[PDB]
């Protein structure tokens, strides 16, 4: 293992003690990888059905629901008679219902994967190297291979382990590093080494990146890292070891199942100190035993009333359905749990280029000099049409379209455009378009030229296939680009080595054409081409150079530039070093400046509005670039991250000035920046980790392998549909189209569904705090049993569920992306709210005892003692003859039942709409402002219904209620509800909120 690429070629030889010849013996082998082990990324741990069936047990819900299954069972199993059979049809459902989940749970997990499990997607399987037991290439396993033995790489090969190169075979070396790293080309690579030790991985040019490949070529090398040490599993770790919370709603979720077991309990307390006497005047009759069954029936239906068995599934119901919805917007949710987090992020860091910008290059304006005297300057600037590379516009000074051969700067300026570019254009009959063959800022130049062809060579004679580059060719064929000294990261800037051909172009041999940033090659030039002519770049020549530099790439042109020059006496060909990148800069001075290019990386249009959405939204956003700090703040005030004007220079620290600044500045910087320039790995982790110091929800974007380790830990990582799949698998959101937008429109989903899906919510569980109400007074005043289990199953199942996910319909508000994104720790159920749904479920718990009961004290169709002593009708077989010579079997009559659990139903198809709003009453909110509510209601009352007609089903539950005497009555009950609620929700205008 060496973190050195720093360390010269024999440095490493050295290090290892290997024969770049002959290899590692055996011995060093059996030596090497007991020290290093297998060159391979940890297995996963996938726990059995066993292991995960047990989690779906591990909800104190889900438990509380088991242990009631199993008294219910228990019961069901102690009366002796005939008619006593669907005795178990009640610890059945209940088991059903919990099976159902674990059966979910599992196939939900089931499907899901890891992240990290894509990466070995990475790993190749095979590998080549040289050992001390055979001269010829031995092809062994990526996971035998050990930190040090000698690899050779070919041009189709996968890279594995982390090579220091040794020696380039090929006349050249190409690599895509893609995957993990800034930007992918064709990488070349050359052997010397990299004085920094703390040098980025891009920089590392004597590298070869495990799991990257290795473009053109054939080079060897000795092992640096094997294993999770590894760049690349330098990376699997950083995701491993990050851990990610609950959504604030399953957050919620435990906090709610821990209380609903604290107060059920409570009650079981209250519950048995109500039935106290029964210990100061027992006289040890019998009838005893037939009292406990009482406590235990009476608890099971205690569970099956206080927890909201349907709720689980209406939810992800409502979310479901929402994915689909988003994945119209092109916004594709990975997890959904995540719909809500998405709905409250606090802020958006998300990339500029891929997203923010369309990335399509195109020259906008030029300009060479015109005459320098004394110190009079004079430069010809100029502007150029066209947004697309294709090769269609026009040139204009002074807006006046002007022919480019009439210049000679120009065709210099566009020779060397056409000559050092690896880029070129393309043109496609299967969709019509011009298209980027290299990368774009080359491709645009290539179509610059194409544009000003400046040999008036007729281009209108030719196909379209041929348009492509015609012009460019034709510069072409006035030089022989002998070599190439490729771009590096800090002479930024490249160049070619020319010679023309025999005859036309001998005038002086070789040249060179040069074109990076501005600063650079401007420095290295020491004159500067007017026309034809050269002169001694002066001290005014430079500044009015570099003021219109500075003019164009940060006023509101918000433009890229290059810099163009060519170097007139070229260093002696065999006197250059085209292998050792550090002498490029040296072959790179005594320049003649020729003219800057200035070229445009358009922002998409919905992102200046989607911009100022999250103002209103309140959702902050940062932007990540790779663009100079002065422009990539021009570039924000361009689309409203800043607004032209605002001073900027805290708002916006750089690559380096961050890293500079100490853990204490960090942060600060961190919650108030929105635009942080020349990003590096690291950065995108620290910040989403102080952007999490101050708890907020922020969404981080980036595309591959490397951003993973952001991605993951962020809140919401947001992965680009044009990304790797490894970060797409890490991102908790994918994005189809990369527009930045589609963050926010996704960001907007994300609320509404969470207020719907709230509301919903709120709905269910007041009437589960209802039923409980109902199970309390059916238990403390001894009263028969007035609702069963195997009913408010059914009703928290379905008469309960058709209204409550019809509710995740509820028309959005308009005021949405206008309000500060919501906050995690906001409860759903408190304040003066809590009162009311403690009124309202206090209500329904005594008008459904009180219904069972009248039946028994009222009704005509059932007379009972209307004295109240019904309430000891555990004691009527006994004492035959004490206060009833009636028929004791009435108690168990199924009239009372149905009674209750009629006045329960429609209470809540009633209760089902003081919710289509919080406040505002229905007279100000009509349940018509729901189609769904309504027509869901009606299929839930066929329903009920379906339970009283249906021969199977009744007998099951309870008889049908006598029409307008006794459903009538029914409705004398329930209706009233809504009034309550009306009522309280009036007590809105009699307190200040609205
Ligand atoms: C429910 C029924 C009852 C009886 C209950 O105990 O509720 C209390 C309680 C706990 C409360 C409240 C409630 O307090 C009372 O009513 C006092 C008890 C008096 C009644 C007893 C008669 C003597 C709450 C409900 O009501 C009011 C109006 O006072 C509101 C609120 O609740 C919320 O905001 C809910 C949102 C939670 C987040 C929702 C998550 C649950 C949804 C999933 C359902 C899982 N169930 C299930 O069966 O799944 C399977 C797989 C099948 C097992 C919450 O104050 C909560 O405490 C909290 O921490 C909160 C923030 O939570
Ligand atoms: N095709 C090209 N050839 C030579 N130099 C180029 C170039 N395109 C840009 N440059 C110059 O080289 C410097 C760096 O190029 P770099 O590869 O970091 O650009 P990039 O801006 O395309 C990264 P990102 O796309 O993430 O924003 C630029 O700042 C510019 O001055
Ligand atoms: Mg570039
Ligand atoms: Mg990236
Ligand atoms: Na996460």
């Amino acid at each position: 293992m060496e973190a050195a690429h720093s360390k010269s070629t024999e440095e490493c030889l050295a290090y290892f003690g290997v024969s770049e010849t002959t290899g590692l013996t055996p011995d060093q082998v059996k030596r090497h990888l007991e020290k290093y082990g297998h060159n391979e990324l940890p297995a996963e741990e996938g726990k059995s059905l066993w292991e995960l069936v047990i989690e779906q047990f591990e909800d104190l819900l889900v438990r509380i629901l088991l242990l009631a299954a199993c008294i219910s069972f228990v019961l069901a199993w102690f009366e002796e008679g005939e008619e006593t059979i669907t005795a178990f049809v009640e610890p059945f459902v209940i088991l059903l219902i919990l099976i159902a989940n674990a059966i979910v749970g599992v196939w939900q997990e089931r499907n899901a994967e890891n992240a990290i499990e894509a990466l070995k997607e990475y790993e190749p399987e095979m590998g080549k190297v040289y050992r001390a037991d055979r001269k010829s290439v031995q092809r062994i396993k990526a996971r035998d291979i050990v930190p040090g033995d000698i690899v050779e790489v070919a041009v189709g090969d996968k890279v594995p382990a982390d090579i220091r190169i040794l020696s380039i075979k090929s006349t050249t070396l190409r690599v895509d590093q893609s995957i993990l790293t800034g930007e992918s080309v064709s990488v070349i690579k050359h052997t010397e080494p990299v004085p920094d030790p703390r040098a980025v991985n891009q920089d590392k040019k004597n590298m070869l990146f495990s799991g990257t490949n290795i473009a053109a070529g054939k080079a060897l090398g000795i092992v640096a890292t094997t294993g999770v040490s590894t760049e690349i599993g330098k990376i699997r770790d950083q995701m491993a070891a990050t851990e990610q919370d609950k959504t604030p709603l399953q957050q919620k979720l435990d906090e709610f199942g821990e209380q609903l077991s604290k107060v059920i309990s409570l009650i079981c307390v209250a519950v048995w100190l109500i039935n106290i006497g029964h210990f100061n005047d027992p006289v040890h009759g019998g009838s005893w035993i037939r009292g406990a069954i009482y406590y235990f029936k009476i608890a099971v239906a205690l569970a099956v009333a206080a927890i909201p068995e349907g709720l689980p599934a209406v939810i992800t119901t409502c979310l479901a359905l929402g994915t689909r919805r988003m994945a119209k917007k092109n916004a594709i949710v990975r997890s959904l749990p995540s719909v809500e987090t998405l709905g409250c992020t606090s802020v958006i860091c998300s990339d500029k280029t891929g997203t923010l910008t369309t990335n399509q290059m195109s020259v906008c304006k030029m300009f060479i000099i015109d005459k320098v005297d004394g110190d009079f300057c004079s430069l010809n600037e100029f502007s150029i049409t066209g947004s697309t590379y294709a090769p269609e516009g026009e040139v204009l000074k002074n807006d006046k379209p002007i022919r480019s051969g009439q210049f000679d700067g120009l065709v210099e300026l566009a020779t060397i455009c056409a000559l050092c570019n690896d880029s070129s254009l393309d043109f496609n009959e299967t969709k019509g378009v011009y298209e980027k063959v290299g990368e774009a800022t080359e491709t645009a130049l290539t179509t610059l030229v194409e544009k000003m062809n400046v040999f008036n060579t007729e281009v209108r004679n030719l196909s379209k296939v041929e348009r492509a580059n015609a012009c460019n060719s034709v510069i072409r064929q006035l030089m022989k680009k002998e070599f190439t000294l490729e771009f590096s990261r800090d002479r930024k800037s490249m160049s070619v080595y020319c010679s023309p051909a025999k005859s036309s172009r001998a005038a002086v041999g070789n040249k060179m054409f040069v074109k990076g940033a501005p600063e650079g090659v401007i420095d290295r030039c020491n004159y500067v081409r007017v026309g034809t002519t050269r002169v001694p770049m002066t001290g005014p020549v430079k500044e009015k150079i570099l003021s219109v530099i500075k003019e164009w790439g940060t006023g509101r042109d918000t433009l890229r530039c290059l810099a163009l020059a060519t170097r007139d006496t070229p260093p002696k060909r065999e006197e250059m070093v085209l292998d050792d990148s550090s002498r490029f800069m040296e072959y790179e001075t005594d320049l003649t400046f020729v003219g800057v290019v200035g070229m445009l990386d358009p922002p998409r249009k919905e992102v200046m509005g989607s911009i100022q959405l999250c103002r209103d939204a309140g959702i902050r956003v940062i932007m990540i670039t790779g663009d100079n700090k002065g422009t990539a703040i021009a570039i924000c005030r361009r689309i409203g991250i800043f607004g032209e004007n605002e001073e900027v220079a805290d708002r916006a620290y750089t690559g380096r000035e961050f890293d500079d600044l100490p853990l204490a500045e960090q942060r600060e910087a961190c919650r108030r920046a929105c635009c942080f320039a020349r990003v590096e790995p690291s950065h995108k982790s620290k910040i989403v980790e102080y952007l999490q110091s101050y708890d907020e929800i922020t969404a981080m974007t980036g595309d591959g392998v490397n951003d993973a380790p952001a991605l993951k830990k962020a809140e919401i990582g947001i992965a680009m549909g044009s990304g790797t799949a490894v970060a797409k698998t890490a991102s908790e959101m994918v994005l189809a189209d990369d527009n930045f937008s589609t963050i926010v429109a996704a960001v907007e989903e994300g609320r509404a569904i969470y207020n719907n899906m709230k509301q919903f919510i709120r709905y269910l569980i007041s009437s589960n705090v209802g039923e409980v109400v109902c199970i309390f007074l059916t238990a403390a005043l001894g009263l028969p049993e007035a609702l069963i289990p195997v009913q408010l199953l059914w009703v928290n199942l379905v008469t309960d569920g058709l209204p409550a996910t019809a509710l995740g319909f509820n028309p959005p508000d308009l005021d949405i992306m206008d309000r500060p994104p919501r906050s995690p720790k906001e409860p759903l159920i408190s304040g003066w709210l809590f009162f009311r749904y403690m009124a309202i479920g206090g209500y329904v718990g005594a008008a459904t005892v009180g219904a069972a009961a009248w039946w028994f004290m009222y009704a005509e169709d059932g007379p009972g003692v209307t004295y109240h002593q019904l309430t000891h009708f555990m004691q009527c077989t006994e004492d035959h003859p004490h206060f009833e010579g009636l028929d004791c079997e009435i108690f168990e009559a199924p009239e009372p039942m149905t009674m209750a659990l009629s006045v329960l139903v429609t209470i809540e198809m009633c209760n089902a709409l003081n919710s289509l709003s919080e406040n505002q009453s229905l007279m100000r909110m009509p349940p018509w402002v729901n189609i769904w509510l309504l027509g869901s209601i009606c299929l839930s009352m066929s329903l009920h219904f379906l339970i009283l007609y249906v021969d199977p089903l009744p007998m099951i539950f309870k008889l049908k209620a006598l029409d307008l005497t006794q459903w009538l009555m029914v409705l004398k009950i329930s209706l009233p509800v809504i009034g309550l609620d009306e009522i309280l929700k009036f007590i809105a205008r009699n307190y200040l909120e609205g």
